[PDB]
């Protein structure tokens, strides 16, 4: 019952969910992405989980496609006993989630909800993020490829004291890239990406992994 | 029992290995590739496969590395009854295939071996391949992101009736990625390669799926 697997998107709550499971005790077998062809070219910004599953040294699977029926799909072939997803996720893909794994017979492992803890908590365990999607009002371009630290999240809440604007982003808010994290045997630096409704999105084109201190 | 991973790294034997599995009813559930340190960017040079998978639609499994030990770990982790090979694996690769099988309780497909039989099979099959890796006296660096034909075919077996070089570049003589195949569900195209013992390599840099007739 300790071999799951871990929905793992790329993100702050994705890395976090991986995190949260290593730490109590699971059995991470995989990682796994889904890969929509609602967003086909070579650039690493399509394989960037792909960069952190070899940072992490953790099988990274990925599927392709009624995005339920190819998870499930996907899902039943792996020899796990439950999930493994973050406290973040969207209120519709809990649902999803709940969906396939009770039809597959899985347990729906999840973080046991404050947004500045959990912003705070995510820091102090030496989590590197960095922004790469921006859909909110109060949120410039300038946002993009911007790290977070103790200082973004005092903008971020008072942006939210403000603007409202969620300060776990949930909710489409803000996007995020974990480039580092003490799971991480290696750190992901950006060597170059460009930035692109107040809709901004981040496109990396350069990066690579450097060792850590160990 | 039908139930099958296939060991797949991207060449013309992966790939016929693939297409065999498929065309004898067996049951596709994972590719399988194995990344090593052993050969760290962003560069789509590093997810080939994964440019394949998507052309697919078939589930990527990406373990990460004592190989022997990695590979049985990650097909652990699967619901498959056997593994699926290429009848071309090197003569070590089949050892740790069968090694790894026997420990898991796993069945060892493999195509039931000419070599100009089965390239002409290959091109006969709509097989599209492209020649990436170079590594035999009489293959100059221009041999290298060159695309197989009856025309290459011929220059291949005018090499092997001079200087002995395998007609199926069984042994190291050449390295192979397939841009098409009738199960790709688009093409891959290259839109940037450049070119590095007689031993040459391709890096792609530049690469994307266009649809197919269909
Ligand atoms: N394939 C998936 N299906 C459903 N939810 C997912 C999937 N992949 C990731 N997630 C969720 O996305 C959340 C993380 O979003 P993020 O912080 O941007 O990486 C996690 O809490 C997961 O539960
Ligand atoms: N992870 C792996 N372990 C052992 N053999 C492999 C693995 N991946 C691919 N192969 C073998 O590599 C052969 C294909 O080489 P290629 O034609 O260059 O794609 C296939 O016949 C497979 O049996």
């Amino acid at each position: 019952l300790a071999d799951v697997a871990v929905l793992y998107s790329g993100g702050k709550d994705s890395n976090y969910a991986l995190y949260w499971a290593i730490k109590n005790r699971f059995s991470v077998k995989f990682l796994v992405t889904m890969v929509s062809e609602n967003e086909m070219y070579h650039t690493i910004n399509a394989n960037l989980t792909d960069l952190q599953a070899r940072a992490l040294g953790i099988p990274l699977v990925k599927g392709f496609t009624k995005e339920v029926e190819d998870l499930k799909r996907v899902l039943s072939g792996l020899k796990i006993q439950g999930i493994v997803a973050g406290a973040l996720a969207s209120k519709y893909q809990r649902k999803r989630i709940e969906k396939v794994a009770k039809e597959l017979g899985l347990e729906v492992y999840t973080p046991a909800r404050d947004a500045k803890e959990y912003m705070r908590e995510l820091l102090n365990l030496g989590f590197k993020i960095m922004v790469v999607g921006v859909s909110a009002y109060g949120l410039d371009e300038s946002w993009l490829g911007r790290i977070l630290d103790e200082s973004a999240l005092e903008e971020l809440i008072t942006l939210n004291e403000k603007y409202k604007v969620h300060v776990a982003g949930e909710g489409g808010e803000f996007e995020t890239f974990v480039l580092d994290m003490p799971l991480f045997k290696y750190k992901i630096v950006v060597d170059k990406a460009k930035k692109v409704t107040s809709s901004g999105k981040l496109i990396i084109e350069e990066a690579h992994l450097e060792s850590k201190l160990e």
